């Protein structure tokens, strides 16, 4: 490949951090979260579980060190997700372990910015009843850091929900996809925790 | 750069997989999809095509092998998208080939998680008529794997649509951006296919 | 690690580009944008500022060169965001500098596709008043390239907003999260600029 | 076994690279991709998922060092895939984690060329509807590096799709199998990402 | 040509690195970035896109090995950009793929320093409105590694913006060109990402 | 992207100036300054500090050189502010370091004209007392080059203050926003220094 | 064809050099450059871009080896440009990627001399204003190696500009076409770079 | 002429071999031989000599080196036979030195292939007696390398004898022209020598 | 398919030649050229460019080897144009790169004869003025090998121009379509070059 690029990955991977938040100063890490709802694959009336094929856009900035002076070189490199720390975002009410559709690869930038987009199929609790009716049905699932409080991780969203990718001839039509950010509390801890509640309204076409 | 990081990329890239889904056991790959609608650049009344500047958040987990024992080292590395497998998510009704705004870089994590966020301008079919009226106009585009059925790839969404990034003084105001996941069928195949339908309601401000 | 992977990162990073848009021919770069609203952490009545914990899914394609003939090898690599060029997407009305929750890692693919997902906490202007009422309150923030016009960068969104990740017991319930793409103009320049307006309607549960 | 062969594997494995792309100079890694569609095992109308039994031919060249002077000796050796870096190629819309039919073994050549062919069963989103009709049904799935952009990994194909291996008495007849290479962009990143879209048209015989 | 020079290129190109960051030790790669704004070619009111003809100065240091003892010989050689790794710097909000005005050639120095300057035309989102007014209009575009976080790639700037080259009789007068460096975060990743925001204030003369 | 645009940026950035005022002949650089007062976020009675969310329109002309003959090509390009020289305009009485809301991107034009518009939150000294009264309260802050005298930098304003963007439901109503240009002297130096005094009269609505 | 000719091409192509400057001794490579201005196709007043249909005469000598003793045989052969190294000559200010009118074929001679003449349409920056006036308008574009300094590549011209081929009934009359050679410097490098500035004065007939 | 062609001849002639067989590896040189019998000019009964006007097609491949990278250029050049090595093919039983009708020019090809066709008048021993009879008369002459054994030079023939060119109103009619290849031995040497025996049967018309 | 046919393609493609002119003996390659003018799609008065939809009939004979004895089998096979060498015929004055309407497939025959017919849209320089007049307008474009001289490639035509296919209700009526063969010279080279000048006289009906 390119030798210049080669040095970059090795320096960051070999020299530049183990799993530890590199930021010493006054910063929580914000992670932008967006959902591209690909398809609502299936509904289970007996189980009251619904399946979503989604990919999640995750963006964050990590502190990286510039060592060897940056010359005009390879700006973004791609690396396996395993190589770097990723956020704990989880669906609060998944019925089953989510499965991963896509390769675990993340693009990293010199500024430290990282973009990771997994594709996933998730089963979440939701009653399908009245899917056939014109009114349709509503489901909600909340995503957010399991462990991190708002102080440690701040979640942000650019927009409501990305319908564009949605499969044209999906079994179910999308009434409205929303991603509203909310902060709430748990009995364990005094700290506020932030999650993104994805509320999807859909019916069978 | 850092030698420790250096070894990481090379081991994953040189030793650890060619384009092949690394997961042998009972897992489909789920890809989370989210849309950050940046701007609705233009509307064409004669053509009935509309232009969106979007970035797509894609997340997936790939199986990677740990070889050399992981010491505290570079957790995420960045690499070009070309280096690793990426999902086939496509807009079902694009008028033209989408163009890429941003560098193709993806951040990868040790767990195998990958985050890839492309920025794109897409032209899709949509009638602009009555954009001026208070009611505004509605458009929908579905994104989803072209080839993969729900069994192979499951799509998931965290939330509806990310408005926050939306340009303040865009030509068109955003009534509501939604990303609803749906599964549907095609005559070619008995399998369900999942797509995320992005339904955007907008009018000129 | 894997030697095969090793060569990949170095070739792309060391040999294959400095910060410069590699695409000579007729292409703007499109960046798909999606928001996964994790949580609405806090509201400040006196300040009229609201905090969102979000992650942003960003996807783009960069032109990379294949040098050493691609054998079946490591498809995605992960690299720090600093290594590669990332888009300038910014919140138009942030009160404060956004902080980064997650590591800056991006997965890159051989096709050149990059996925970067940062996690972020952002403070934006928004009046909280009447959060308690049933009607709730509405806020909007626009994200989009600061410098780039629609010609340089096109933004696209798959869906409205990803609620699924939203934290279950967040302080505030999500009425609806939307990401509508819009294009608008500024007095500085004749060119259209595209942004994604994230409109979030929420109330306290 | 043969002592001469013995030295070869150990030298390459023990001495000659960890996961790191070994190529410093001006080369992206190209990976040739071909599909041998073995069978379309099943179609699921409710799920809209289809199952393919495929093996994927992956070829790439890695840089290896000649140390001990090459005498006429064992030209190709076989080794477990785990030993060396493999590409991240993933199906964009797999419903589930792909499972692996065959042993993970790859033949390597002195020139550095590697041939790895996994056998896989993949579930992908696709509507089966109208499978019985004469017209049949069409499905598409895209394979490509998740993380790597076109700059890092370039994908190439020799031909359209390999029908010859196709099971004679499969439940479904093959109208046409195609593998067209395409490059596209994502909102995350400005870089182009390349994927191979496998479009399969089939009907029940 | 000169035989002495001849050996130099071949040794570096043939022997001395594939795409891999060559730096093992504690160094991120810093890439200096500067903009020479040549001209603001056009403004599009309907599209809200603006066109800039720019060349980008990119400088970085790669680790090269001295083999054959350096005698007084050819100090810099020139080579095609394809030969060596280049950074992923991309415009965050380009509407279209940037096109390349100049040959892709980069001068390399013995110390390892590389200077690459592409000339480019870029279309970026920006509202032209009020270009005629005395106040003029402001546009901003951010450039930075797509994939690389601040840890992998550090971006630096010598000065604000180079007006000197600016075309004398350009359609639009330059009020002020600024390049301020900033670091920000994305929802995907905890790491900080650094970008250079080019803010250009211009009006029609 | 577009190759034509590509050459432009590289030529200006790589070849066409480091931080140095390119103008040899009889010209001071004039920088037009305008304020768009977005919002008066907060008032602190104990501290006597007030917060303004503003964006500053800055325009200047830099001398650029035309090299490769300008063909009809990309007229404006966008670049990070870091790439080019920007003026030192500072608020004389900021209590704290101003924070930057927007990406640092500036549009540059062929004529050399540059438009840069940062968005900022600034804390300045000002007594809030009697904000509730009908009379309201007055505050003033002066912006101007710290180092540059009137001879080096001349500041100009098109109009008084831009209220239009002002947030409709801001905590404080705007009685009158004024930007009067004035020149004054300091004990350090015999030269006149020019600043723009922003006098804002506001009260709580 | 002729067997004698057959051996010639194969020997030079198969045996006699890869991309590397074959000249070891004290020689820079001189490339003669001449322009045959075919037509000025169009002028764009809004864009300030002008289109030229040109063919470029390029001549250089490469070192080739005589192997099989040269008998009276085929003196020049023709081959695709891809087969052999060609110079990087580029227009400094092209707005867009130049397009190629003619086949890429170059005649090579036994002495090593090569003649390559591409036909091209180029868009370059140039103000058309006052094209109608008797005075007409002047435009200039500079061509020259992007990477190569005067030491590596020396450019030479036989004459001013070739009008003879100029289309008789072109939209624009040619006042004077000039090709003056000049050497100039760039901030990147201490070395002199040589370019041919084509200054064309034309008006509408 | 063409400069490109010019370099070719000089490189091959000046740099690329003196009379020496350039092929080091396991190859004899094969020379294809064909005869185009133009005319049987005269018969001498007392002398028993017959005159043939023939041209001989000779083809061989020489190893040439490619130096300066082959661009699309002049594919075959022509050169005097003196310039390159030619085979020793001689008529075994010529009564007199053969005379040369045509210019000694040979076409050479890039692959190294050379085609040389001399035109010659040869006097060979042959009894004319019974030329008038219906049976006619037969003559044979053998051509082949004088010095070279079959190991050094291998002779090949495509076909029997080329009558087409034969002069229509020649004094003698051609019954049959044959060129059979044969290998035979001589007392001097143990090696086999190969010759082409031209057996011509002709009578007076 | 047919096994007999199968062997044929593989033998010719796999065994029987790489890009090299297979003919060693005294033959230039003649390529017959014919034009079937399908339609004159458009005329551009400002640009002085005209668009032709044409298909080009190209015929040539290549030397192929018969290996396995030809039995009565598949006489012509079809193959992609990429598989075999095609001539460099180019339009001398195309304004833009020609685009290809039809699949690149060529029929090959056992004798070695190949027939390739591309469909193309070409933009060429031509003044449209007086298209409306009865006299109409004349345009000419020359097609011919770019690199090859008359010695290497000889062009032949069967007839003047094929009107029969011409679209009945085309915007422009065809006065006369002619294809005259001519040979001419260029300053680069002493050799004659042959081209077919297509002179089309047309007017609006």
């Amino acid at each position: 490949s390119r030798r210049s690029r080669s040095e970059i990955l090795q320096d960051v991977l070999s020299r530049c951090s183990p799993l530890n938040i590199p930021i010493e100063d006054d910063q929580p890490v914000k992670v932008s979260f967006e959902y591209s709802l690909q398809k609502i694959f299936r509904a289970d009336v007996e189980n009251d579980e619904v399946d979503i094929g989604l990919w999640t856009t995750l963006v964050w900035k990590d502190r990286c060190l510039n060592w060897f002076n940056e010359f005009t070189s390879f700006k973004e490199l791609t690396v396996p997700i395993a190589e770097i720390w990723t956020p704990d975002i989880f669906i609060f009410d998944s019925v089953g372990a989510p499965e991963i559709f896509s390769d675990k690869l993340a693009r990293v930038s010199q500024d430290g910015t990282v973009t990771y987009v997994p594709q996933l199929k998730v089963r979440l609790s939701c009653p399908l009843a009245d899917l056939k009716l014109e009114t349709g049905v509503t489901c909600s699932l909340k995503s957010g850091s399991w462990t991190h409080s708002t102080q440690e991780l701040t979640l942000e969203v650019n927009a409501k929900v990305d319908l564009g990718d949605y499969a044209s001839d999906t079994r179910f039509q999308l009434l409205n996809a929303t991603q509203q950010v909310n902060r709430k509390q748990y009995p364990c801890c005094p700290e506020t925790y932030e999650d993104t509640t994805l509320s999807f309204t859909f019916r069978k076409p």
